[PDB]
């Protein structure tokens, strides 16, 4: 492996914030390699009681190798902080891309879905379920390719509430939020949420209250603006099924006619 430490890196502009520490642009001093350094404060992690998510992220994300999964290269720590050494995603997040464009055309959407579906096929083949697929955790590489990041919630499938609790529920399926056993099908529901948000500019169960979002998800109550096409409606409506077993496999998504006609391969 190789024991890094702080002074191995020049730190740059803050790329952004998370709950437990910012991510920073960094350059390794000897190679000039540009990467991102995710800082987590130990104090805050222990208090929140999620250090196992950290171990999981590191163990899981460092062994995955897929062009649409963000690489984790390693980690180090000092007294107050843990530092994850990540692949740098130069075009930013899909969240920012959505706030910039408001919503995506069917080509950009279908293409992102395809990249997501491929990355997820790779993950589910190892029974790794991400569980936190949302636009803030989807990054863009230099060619604009999508990269799944932030594997802190990920786990090997079958799993049950596996951590503490919650925050934004928008992207989570009814099994998850209700704390029932769940498996790969979780990420299929999320894909459905994403496809709607990309096309519509807001997630389909958006509400002004957690408790109201919960209700909407649990009853699967959503509607489509008129501009959304029948092919997109058909994909989304197949993904957003309350019963996981009724959700398609990823292969079926990849070969969906709407995806086939719109995706840039
Ligand atoms: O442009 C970004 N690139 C990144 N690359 C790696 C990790 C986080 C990021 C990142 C994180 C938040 C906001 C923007 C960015």
């Amino acid at each position: 492996k190789r024991q890094w430490a702080l002074e191995d890196f020049e730190i740059g502009r803050p790329l952004g914030k998370g709950k437990f520490g910012n991510v920073y642009l960094a350059r390794e001093k000897q190679s000039k390699f540009i990467l991102a350094l995710k800082v987590l404060f130990k104090a805050q992690l222990e208090k929140a009681g999620v250090e196992h998510q950290l171990r999981r992220e590191v163990e899981i994300q460092s062994h995955l190798r897929h062009p649409n999964i963000l690489r984790l290269y390693g980690y180090f720590h000092d007294a107050t902080r843990v530092y994850l050494i990540l692949e740098y995603a130069p075009l930013g997040t899909v969240y920012r891309e959505l706030q910039k464009l408001s919503k995506f055309d069917e080509q950009r959407t279908a293409t992102y879905i395809t990249e997501l579906a491929n990355a997820l096929s790779y993950c589910h083949s190892k029974r790794v379920i991400h569980r936190d697929i949302k636009p803030e955790n989807l990054l863009l590489g230099s060619a604009g390719e999508l990269k799944i990041a932030d594997f802190g919630w990920s786990v090997h499938a079958p799993s049950s509430r596996r951590t503490t609790l919650c925050g934004t529920l928008d992207y989570l399926p009814p099994e998850m939020i209700e704390g029932r056993m769940h498996d790969e099908k979780v990420d299929l529901w999320s894909l459905g949420v994403l496809c709607y948000e990309f096309l519509v500019g807001k997630p389909p169960f958006e509400a002004n209250t957690y408790q109201e979002t919960y209700k909407r998800i649990s009853r699967v109550e959503f509607t489509f603006p008129d501009f959304v096409t029948e092919g997109a409606r058909d994909l989304i409506s197949r993904l957003l099924k309350h019963n996981p077993s009724q959700r398609p496999m990823l292969r079926e998504v990849l070969e969906h006619p709407w995806i086939t006609a719109n995706s840039s391969k």
